[PDB]
């Protein structure tokens, strides 16, 4: 049964990702703080981790760097606002891809199934 992490302080969108996501037969844990999402993904291994960019405490972006160091896994970040320097940021830092608001969740669930498949 595939794990999937969601970082997201905006708890509407965090609820609505883990019901969609869960609706997949995902299993989904959510943290809202950066260095609570941060401290889960580095004690437990999930198979795609969805971060946030605009997180407290510590970044997305900063969150994504860290847990690459460390693992292999899958990342995806997820943002309101973002410019083409943003996106190569975030895929050089380690991410798998990167993807602004507003999205489908269509194409969310179809960009984990590519990143997935090659697991």
């Amino acid at each position: 049964h595939t794990q999937i992490l969601i970082v997201e302080d905006e708890q509407n969108l965090a609820r609505f990702l883990e019901l969609e996501l869960t609706h997949e037969n995902y299993n989904v844990d959510t943290e809202y703080d950066g260095q609570d999402g941060l401290d889960k993904a580095l004690s437990h291994y999930y198979d795609l981790i969805i971060l946030d960019l605009m997180l407290p405490s510590i970044n997305g972006l900063e969150i994504c760097r860290k847990i690459r160091q460390q693992q292999s896994t899958p990342i995806i970040i997820i943002t309101a606002k973002s410019d083409t320097y943003d996106k190569v940021a975030g895929l050089d830092y380690g991410a798998d891809d990167y993807i602004v608001k507003p999205f489908d969740i269509e194409e969310l669930l179809a960009r984990i199934r590519a990143i997935l498949r090659r697991q």
